[PDB]
C-alpha cells in the first residue's frame, strides 16, 4: 500500500491508538503525521476517506469528537481515476531554473548565525566553483525578532548593498518567513490590537504557542485582515530589496493550541495549513512550503520536512525515495527533497560536523534526479573530487534531467517522480522496490544508497532499456546483479 | 425538630416556629431507602431509583444551639445537585452572602438568576455577579443560619417569585475542578436569637485578624489621587494635592498615589516623564508629614518591560495544559496575571514591593483587582485550585508584610489578613446601585462576614461620567451627606476634596474630621483591639443589641459603632430631618436629650445639611 502521510521514518511500500490525522512536525516523532498528507490509500492489487470525517488514524502491525482538535459544524489506472476525482492540479509551473540549477540555502551551512559577510562569501564561493543558481535562500535568522519583517542592522549593516551585490552577480534571492509573532517582536502589540492572531476557545484574546524559536502568537490565515497584513510585509520586502519569493516555514497545526478559535470556524483544523500555503500564491514561481492539506493547486514547490545527515529511513538518504514517492502520489508533483547531505544536526550526523563524504556524494547523486535540487553545506566543504562530482551531476541534470522535468511539469496540469509500478502495474517486484524510481515514463534511476558499495542490483521491468553507457537490455524483466556504480556514478536507463 | 419529606425539609425552633424550609430541586428522596441510627438520618436512593449518599446528622454543640449537617452526593458525573432555600414570610429577614452592585439590607434579590459560580467577581458593571468579598453564609432574623460546605463546587442563583436562593453543586460550565461527582453539603444551625446564632457561626467558620492596622487609619482621612486626577496623575499634581490638604488644615493617615504612575502596567519603576524626580517628591511629602501608599495589581501587560521576565521565569497563570501563560483582559488592557500559588511569583511580587519601600520609604500598597473574574475560564496554576477563588486569598496574602496601611478589595477566607477591605468603587449617585444608600448595607454585609476593618471606598464616589448625580463631580448635598456617614465608618477616604466645592463644605468636613477624631476614632480603636478576642464586627446592625426587634431587623438607614453609639445619617436630598428609630434601653442624643420611653420612632428629628443624628447608650 501507498499514500497517507509523510512520516519521520518513511518506508515504501507503507509497512498506535488512532490519533488526529492533522499536519504535524514529525522531525522528533515517529507517531505523528507529517506536514503533507491526504486521507488516500492505494493498493498494488488495484480508498478516499470522506472530507466530512473527524478523521483519526492508528495502526496494528500484528494484523496489518472527544480529545481532538476537530470541532463539529491495474494499480496505475485506478490511481489516475482517484487522483483526477479528488486532487486538484497545479494550474502553473514554477520558474524553469528551479528544475535545472541548484538552489543554495544558508540554513545547514551557517544556522541562525547567518550574516551579511557570510551570505556574500557563500555567493562568491558559488561563483568561483562555477555553479549556476536558481536562487539564494537566506534562512533563519536575519531579523532582530521573530515577527519583525525588516532586516537586523547588527548582522546586516547594509541590506540594500548586499541585495545590489547579489543582483549584480546574477543571484535571485528568497527569504525565510513563518506564521509566528514572538512576544518580544516589535509587531506583537500590532497583532494583539488588530486581532490578527489565533484566539483561545472563547474567541476574545490571542492564544500563546511554543515553537522551536520561542513563545508568541500564530497569525489567523482565515482572517482577511491577517492575510492582507502578512502579504503587505512580503510585498514591502520585494519592493525594498527585489527579493523574488519566500520559503514558508512551519504551517503544521501541531503548533496551534489544542482548542482554539479562528475568524472563520475550522471544524477541520488542518485547513489552517491550507490557508497558510495560500500565502505562497502571489510568489508561487520560486516559493516553497513544507505542509500540504488540499494545497495541490498551489503551484509552488513542496519541501520534505528537514532530512538528517544519516543513511537510514529515519529522515536519512533511504527516506528520500519513499518520501518523494509518497508526496508525488498525493498530487504534489513539484517536490524539493530538503537539503543535499541533510541539515547536519549534532547527534544526528553520520560524521561529526558535516555528513561523511560518501553520504554527501550518494545524496547529491539521487538529488540531481529529483524535481528541485538544494545545496546548503556546499561541495567545496569537502575536496576537489566532490566539487567535480557535483559539477558532473549539475551538467547531467542540466542536459538529461531538467528538459524532462520541464516537459512533465507542463504536462501535470500525473506526478513527475513515479514509482517503478507506474509503467509495470502488474509486476510484484516493481510494487516492492524502494531504491529505484522513474522521472516520467522513460527515465529509470537506480542510485547507490549504502556505504562501501561500488555496485548494486538494478531491476528492469518489461520493455527495452538503454543504460547511460549505451547497453540495450531487451531480455526483460531482469535483475542485473552487482551492476557497477562507482562512488562518482548513478545507474540510469532510458526507454527504447 | 426537623420534618423530612420526599421533596424537601423544614426545621422548627423549640418555640415551634418554622426557621428553615428547603426544597430538593434536582430529584426527590425515596423515603423507604431512609433509616435513622440515633442523630443520623441516611437515605440510599432517589424517587427515580438512582443511588444517593444523602444524610442529615443532628448535632447539639451547646444548650442553646441545634445544628443539622446535610449531604446530598450523587453517584456519578452528569447530575448537578440543586436545593432551593426559601427565605419565608415577610417577618423573616436575611443577611450575608456577597458584596453586590445593588446592595440591600436585609438581602433582596430581584427577578430570576440561574445558579452561576459563587466566585470573586468585579460587580461594578453587573447586578448578576458576586462581589470581591463573599462567604457561603446566610443568617436569618428568626435565629437560623446556613454555612454551605467548603468542598462544594458551589453555584448560587435566586427566584424572587418564591423568594428562594438556588444552591447548586455542578462540574459542567464552571471554573471549579474536582480535587485531583457533584455534592451539595451544608450545616443549618438554630439558636435563641439572631445575634447568638451569628456569633456561634462566626466563631466556628471565620478566622479573626490577629493584628490592628495603624491607629491613624481609624482617625485621619486617607487622601487618594484616583477620583480627583484619574490616570493622568503626576508629580506636580501629587505635591499640589498634598499642599492643599495642609493649607485646608486636614490630618492625613497617608496619601495614596493611584493608577497610573508607571510607564506600563507590570513595571514597578516610576514613569520619569510624569515623575521627573520621584525621590524629591517623596522627600517633600515626608518633610510635610505625609505617609505614602502606592497602587499595585496582579497583571503584567504584553508591552511591560517585565512581561518577558514573567514568561521566562513562568510566574503567570497558565492555559489548561499548564505549559504557557494565558492572556487576560482587564480595564487597563491585555497581559498575563501573576500566579500567587507559585512561590517564585510571590517572591518576585514581594521583591518589587520591598524595593519600592527601600527606594522611596513608601509605607504600604493598595492591592487592586484580585477577583477571579479576571482569570481565564479554564486555567492552570503551580498548585491546583479546585476552588478558583482561593487565588483571591493567595493575592490578599501579599498584603501581609505591609498589613498596617494595606488595603485589598477582595476577601475569600481573607479575614485573618489584618489589613483594610475596600468596597468595590462607589458611584456618585444616591441609590442602592453603588451609591450613598448602598454604604450601610455593603459595610454591614462585609462586617457580618468577619471583615471588621472596612473602607467604604471614596467620599462622594468616583465621579464616573454617565454615573454622577451632578455632572463633573457629585452634587454638593450628596458630597456632604456622604462625608457625614463616612466620618462614622472605620476608615474615611477623600479623593475629590472638600475645597473642590466651597468654604462651607470645607468647614463641614473640618467639623466631621474633629468629631471623628474625638468621638468615633477612640471607640473604633477600642473595638478594633477587641475584634482580635471577640471576633465581633466594628460596624454593627441595630438588631445586634436588639435581636428580637423586627424594626431593628429591617433598618438600612442606621447602624451602631460597637454596642453603645447609634448613628442615623440623612441619606436623601432636600431633607433637614429624618425618622430615627431607637430600640429598647436608654439613649442620649449628641445635644444631651435622654430618650428612655423606648422603643420609639422619633419623627422628623431635625438634622440640618451640616449635621448627623447620633445617640450614646445611657
Ligand atoms: C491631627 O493629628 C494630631 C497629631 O497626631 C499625633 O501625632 C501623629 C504623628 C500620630 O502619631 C498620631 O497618632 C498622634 O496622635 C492630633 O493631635 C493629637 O491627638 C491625639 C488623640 O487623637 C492626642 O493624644 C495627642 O496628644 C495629640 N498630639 C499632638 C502632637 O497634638 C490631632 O488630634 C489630629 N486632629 C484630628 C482632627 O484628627
Ligand atoms: C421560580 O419559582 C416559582 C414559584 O415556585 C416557579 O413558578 C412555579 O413553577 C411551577 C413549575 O412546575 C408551577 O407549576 C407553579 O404553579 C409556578 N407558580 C407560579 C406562580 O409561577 C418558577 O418556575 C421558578 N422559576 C425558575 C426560573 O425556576
Ligand atoms: C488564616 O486563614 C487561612 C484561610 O482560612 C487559614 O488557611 C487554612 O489553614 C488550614 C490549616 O492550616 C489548611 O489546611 C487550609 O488549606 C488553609 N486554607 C487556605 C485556603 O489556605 C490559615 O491557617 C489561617 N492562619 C492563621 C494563623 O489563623
Ligand atoms: C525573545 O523571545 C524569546 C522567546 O520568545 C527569548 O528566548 C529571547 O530571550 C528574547 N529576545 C530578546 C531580545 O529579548
Ligand atoms: C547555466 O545557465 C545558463 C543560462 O541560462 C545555461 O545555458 C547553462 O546550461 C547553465 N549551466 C549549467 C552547468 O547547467
Ligand atoms: C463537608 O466536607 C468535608 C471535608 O471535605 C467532608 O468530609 C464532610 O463530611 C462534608 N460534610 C457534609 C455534611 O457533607
Ligand atoms: C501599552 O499599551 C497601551 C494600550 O494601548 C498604551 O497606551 C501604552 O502607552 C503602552 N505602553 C508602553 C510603554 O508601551
Ligand atoms: C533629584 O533632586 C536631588 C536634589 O535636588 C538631586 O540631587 C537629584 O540628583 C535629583 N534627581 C533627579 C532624578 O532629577
Ligand atoms: O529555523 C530554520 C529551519 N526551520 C525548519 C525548516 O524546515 C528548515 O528548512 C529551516 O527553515
Ligand atoms: O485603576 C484604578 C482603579 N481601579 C479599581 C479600584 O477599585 C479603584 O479604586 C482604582 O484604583
Amino acid at each position: 500500500w501507498y499514500g497517507g502521510a509523510e512520516m519521520r521514518t518513511q518506508h515504501w511500500p507503507i509497512r498506535q491508538e488512532p490519533q488526529p490525522f492533522v499536519t504535524s512536525d514529525v522531525y522528533s516523532s515517529d507517531a505523528a503525521f507529517g506536514g503533507i498528507l491526504e486521507r488516500y490509500w492505494l493498493s498494488s492489487r488495484a480508498i478516499k476517506v470522506n472530507d466530512s470525517v473527524p478523521f483519526h488514524l492508528g495502526w496494528n502491525s500484528t494484523e496489518r469528537y472527544h480529545d481532538t482538535p476537530y470541532k463539529p459544524p491495474d494499480v496505475t489506472s485506478i490511481h489516475k481515476y482517484m487522483v483526477r476525482r479528488y486532487f486538484n492540479k497545479p494550474s502553473r509551473v514554477p520558474a524553469p531554473e528551479a528544475f535545472r540549477d541548484p538552489i543554495w540555502s544558508t540554513w545547514a551551512l551557517y544556522g541562525r548565525a547567518v550574516d551579511q559577510d557570510k551570505v556574500l562569501r557563500f555567493a562568491q564561493q558559488i561563483r568561483l566553483h562555477h555553479f549556476n543558481s536558481s536562487h539564494l535562500e537566506i534562512d533563519d535568522m536575519y531579523t532582530p525578532a521573530y515577527g519583525d519583517f525588516d532586516f537586523d542592522e547588527v548582522k546586516f549593516p547594509n541590506a540594500s548593498d548586499m541585495f545590489r551585490r547579489l543582483r549584480d552577480a546574477g543571484f535571485r534571492v528568497t527569504l525565510w518567513v513563518h506564521p509566528f509573532v514572538n512576544y518580544n517582536s516589535s509587531r506583537f502589540g500590532e497583532g494583539v490590537e488588530r486581532e490578527l492572531f489565533v484566539r483561545e476557545p472563547t474567541g476574545r484574546l490571542p492564544a500563546l504557542v511554543r515553537w522551536w524559536n520561542g513563545i508568541g502568537a500564530v497569525l489567523d490565515f482565515t482572517h482577511p485582515k491577517a492575510r492582507d497584513w502578512f502579504q503587505g510585509h512580503l510585498r514591502r520586502l520585494r519592493s525594498r530589496y527585489s527579493v523574488a519569493s519566500f520559503k514558508f516555514d512551519a504551517g503544521e497545526v501541531s503548533y496551534l493550541p489544542r482548542d482554539f478559535s479562528t475568524y472563520r470556524p475550522l471544524p477541520d483544523p488542518s485547513v489552517w495549513s491550507r490557508r497558510y500555503t495560500e500565502m505562497a500564491l502571489p510568489f508561487f514561481s520560486l516559493a516553497e512550503v513544507r505542509v500540504g492539506y488540499q494545497s495541490q493547486n498551489i503551484s509552488c514547490f513542496f519541501r520534505l520536512v528537514d532530512r538528517d545527515s544519516v543513511w537510514g529511513y529515519d529522515l536519512g538518504l533511504r527516506s528520500l525515495i519513499p518520501a518523494v514517492l509518497t508526496v508525488s502520489m498525493l498530487g504534489y508533483p513539484f517536490i524539493l527533497p530538503d537539503m543535499v547531505g541533510g541539515n547536519a544536526v549534532p547527534q544526528r550526523t553520520a560524521g561529526g560536523d558535516v555528513p561523511e563524504r560518501e553520504l554527501y556524494i550518494r545524496w547529491l547523486e539521487v538529488a540531481a534526479f529529483m524535481p528541485a535540487m538544494q545545496f546548503s553545506i556546499p561541495p567545496w566543504r569537502y575536496d576537489a573530487e566532490v566539487v567535480a562530482i557535483a559539477q558532473k551531476f549539475a551538467a547531467l541534470r542540466a542536459s538529461l534531467v531538467a528538459p524532462l522535468l520541464l516537459e512533465l511539469a507542463g504536462e501535470v496540469t500525473d506526478p513527475i517522480v513515479r514509482p517503478l509500478w507506474w509503467i509495470a502495474p502488474g509486476d510484484e517486484t516493481a510494487h516492492r522496490i524502494d531504491s529505484q524510481f522513474l522521472i516520467g515514463d522513460t527515465l529509470l534511476v537506480a542510485p547507490v544508497l549504502e556505504p562501501g558499495k561500488q555496485e548494486r542490483d538494478v531491476y528492469l521491468p518489461a520493455g527495452k532499456w538503454r543504460s547511460y553507457k549505451g547497453e540495450l537490455f531487451d531480455k526483460t524483466p531482469v535483475l542485473l546483479t552487482d551492476y557497477p556504480v562507482d562512488l562518482d556514478e548513478i545507474a540510469y536507463f532510458t526507454w527504447a
